[PDB]
């Protein structure tokens, strides 16, 4: 019932009582671990506020309090009263960081307390949000300084009237499947890209075209809008050693706005919750650049390094994969726009493991997530034995909602 | 119940029924995950349906399920346990089981050679001087001169656990580790605990960066001997750099087989304590964990130096470059000394292709993705993108606790 963790590169242990205070499951048994994969009313409602409550009560020292007893009275009334509830603006602060903080999937989550809510809740309209939006993407990115942010809208009702971004993140490049059979763009972005133009966007045909928004307000049909182009901050990728790299033609954005998940707070649904912080280099790097399913441009990186391609042994993805993002991180940090490398992301997450360990008993993490995509064992996460559990408040994800969406 | 996993660089789904034969518990539960978990005298009692488990499995592969073949071994093995309180198993048992625990084990990129182990069966081993001259047989055998083949050699059963043979190395074939009184390590940081015990039971240490351990033998419970494997038997290959020649001067080398002794081996309930296995290196075994890893060899610094990196920032990923070339040099100096060894791509990608055709011909392959995925290149491997199920199945290679914990001195 009281778990350990040891790391195997310096022997320390920590021990685990957090997750005891576990709540959802994990798509394990004592039979079949499932580490692995991707994905794995009235009556419901109350006892979910209750458990936020309680925790929130006692995060801010007056757990039994007055205050506290009155809050739970207050909203087991209006549940009674109106099937629902609304949280206050301290609790949904308080939610959101949570949120972050049991995220076992984020390496970045030293930074959790330090997040910018903006609370959109008094939203209506498609157009209202992309005015949220704007003023969310402007204040993160902040000329290249970037802020933590989370932006949340409504709460979902009767799921009829839901709110959702369809786009996967705010800013993401275009995708487009060609007569000459390849795919020009983001391949991730492929079937996005069509609905935008179902709904008829304007694609610019293009290998690095600035996806529109597609909002979606209180259930009703989604809509088209441009991020202002003023405030997408872009990154010209080149590598502090070789001249030849700018002629590949590469660039990425400097803020990376997660926008397709739903945030849960004490049984409330927010399923329009758009949120960022800054990249971790590997992800544009190792995923977004070399991917097989994305932008894939390893062998063109090598041979132009003319490395012996011939045979796997010598090597070469691996010598051009660092390259690449050596060069990823040299842009950033030469734009000054935020940037974190791997080594230093993985170090401050073990610190951060510590101090969750140390001041609150536990830390939920997802190894397979939290090692990076290379050099993983020179990373000290690696050699650190972790706990995977779910918190509440949580990030989780949901459907697409095309597959959702009745139109 | 059926269980798909996905891959999502090629969206192939593939559905796992095997996981239904599934015994031994995982360590994980409906509330948390372990997965990232290093390490998550038997009774008559519970032995018989394991005998028959093992039995029934056996006898289906080989076509012959509930034939009087099989009946009458279920018989003769059920006699034997009442009358004997264990039993002992046929070499065409043996043979299988062996192949199977390496077949299930889950952590392991290897598994699409699982076939092809040449088993030795030292069941007739009696003493520690007999342990050794198996051993070197073995050593011999799967090195054949630089062209690796796999072996297992089978020591006696478990019977009381008062008469245990194990072989106190955690490999056949290690490099000796000596802290120095500076707080500094001459050697294989991972072999000085061990390095001290060899010591103390009266080893001459010649205390070099690169001493071949003694191997160190316990025979029926009795107390471990020391005994040196004939140098001509232990395959090394100096490690070179194909493009900088100042390589060859940092003075390394590895062996090429890679021998792990220390392991637990189970068929059928029967427990096989000393099972030393082998077969060849992966290239990041030693380019990446033995070299490079902070609590090895860690040459990473030196590389890097030589290298001309900016070492100031570690944005400049100068760990990450040194770490590749000292893995091109792995591979090449084993190539050009044509001593067996694979690099992460080729190994991962076979795995994959095995895994698919495990799928298909066994309903599936229980793996360890924290384990297949290389420690180096990880997603641009084929694995990384792989949906895995881990779930353990007999025959299996366990872990046990170091004999020099448990060990009931004689004098
Ligand atoms: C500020 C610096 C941050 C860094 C460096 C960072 C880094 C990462 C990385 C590397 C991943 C793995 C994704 C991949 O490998 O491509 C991840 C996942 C995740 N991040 Fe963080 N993140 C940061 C901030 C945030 C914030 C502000 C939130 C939300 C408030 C957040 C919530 C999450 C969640 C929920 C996941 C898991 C996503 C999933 O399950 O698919 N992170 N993060
Ligand atoms: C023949 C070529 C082989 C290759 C390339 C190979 C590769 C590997 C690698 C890279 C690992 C992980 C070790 C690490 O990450 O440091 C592993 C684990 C393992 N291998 Fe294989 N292996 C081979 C042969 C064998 C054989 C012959 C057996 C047994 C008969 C075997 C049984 C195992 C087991 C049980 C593990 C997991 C050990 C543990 O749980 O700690 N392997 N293998
Ligand atoms: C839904 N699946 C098809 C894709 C899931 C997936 C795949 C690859 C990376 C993922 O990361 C999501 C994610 C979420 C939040 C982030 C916050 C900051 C940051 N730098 N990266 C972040 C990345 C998710
Ligand atoms: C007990 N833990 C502290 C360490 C166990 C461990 C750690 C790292 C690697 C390990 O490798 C086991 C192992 C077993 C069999 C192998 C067969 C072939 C091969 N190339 N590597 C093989 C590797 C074991
Ligand atoms: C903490 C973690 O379980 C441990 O360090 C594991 C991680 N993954 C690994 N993967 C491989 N292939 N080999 C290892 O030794 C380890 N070590
Ligand atoms: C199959 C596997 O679950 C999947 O590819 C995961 C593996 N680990 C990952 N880890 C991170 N950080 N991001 C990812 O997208 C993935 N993908
Ligand atoms: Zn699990």
């Amino acid at each position: 019932r009281f778990l350990k963790v040891k790391n195997w590169e310096t022997d320390v242990v920590l021990t685990d009582t957090l997750h005891l205070k576990s709540t959802l499951e994990t798509g394990c048994t004592e039979h079949i671990c499932m580490g692995s994969i991707m994905l794995p009313t009235k009556d419901q409602l109350f006892p979910l506020a209750k458990e936020f409550l309680d925790q929130y009560y006692s995060s801010i020292k007056r757990f039994g309090s007055k205050a506290h007893m009155d809050r739970l009275e207050e909203v087991n009334k209006e549940i009674e009263s109106t099937s629902t509830y609304q949280l206050k603006d301290t609790e949904l602060i308080y939610g959101a960081k949570h949120a972050w903080r049991n995220a076992s999937r984020c390496v970045g989550r030293i930074q959790w307390s330090k997040l910018q809510v903006f609370d959109a809740r008094d939203c209506t309209t498609a157009h209202g949000m992309f005015n949220y939006i704007c003023n969310h993407v402007k204040y993160a990115t902040n000329k290249g300084n970037l802020r933590s942010a989370i932006t949340i809208f409504p709460q979902r009702t009767d799921g009829k009237h839901d709110f959702r971004v369809w786009n996967s993140q705010l800013i993401r490049y275009a995708g487009y499947k060609q007569p000459d059979g390849s795919t020009l763009g983001d391949p991730a972005n492929v079937q996005f890209t069509e609905i935008c133009i179902q709904q008829g966007w304007k694609a610019p045909r293009g290998r690095f075209d600035v996806l529109p928004l597609l909002l979606q307000a209180n259930g009703n049909d989604p809509e088209l809008f441009q991020i202002p182009p003023e405030l997408v901050l872009e990154v010209p990728i080149r590598h502090p050693k070789f001249d030849w790299f700018k002629d590949l033609g590469l660039k990425w954005y400097g803020l990376p706005a997660v926008s397709n998940m739903l945030l849960e707070i004490g049984g409330l649904e927010f399923s329009a919750c758009p949120f960022s912080g800054w990249y971790m280099g590997t992800e544009i790097g190792v995923r977004d650049y070399c991917d097989n399913s994305r932008y894939n441009i390893l062998e063109e990186v090598a041979k132009k390094m003319d490395l012996d391609m011939r045979k796997t042994s010598s090597l070469w993805k691996d010598q051009a994969l660092v390259e690449i993002n050596i060069a990823v991180l040299y842009s950033f940090q030469s734009d000054k726009v935020t940037i974190v490398d791997h080594h230093s992301a993985t170090e401050s997450f073990i610190k951060h493991m510590e101090n969750e360990y140390r001041c609150r008993g536990g830390c939920p993490a997802d190894w397979v997530w939290i090692v990076p995509p290379m050099s993983g064992s020179i990373t000290p996460v690696f050699h650190q034995e972790m706990l995977n559990y779910r918190l509440t408040p949580s990030f989780e994800y949901q459907p697409d909602p095309w597959n959702t969406h009745v139109w």
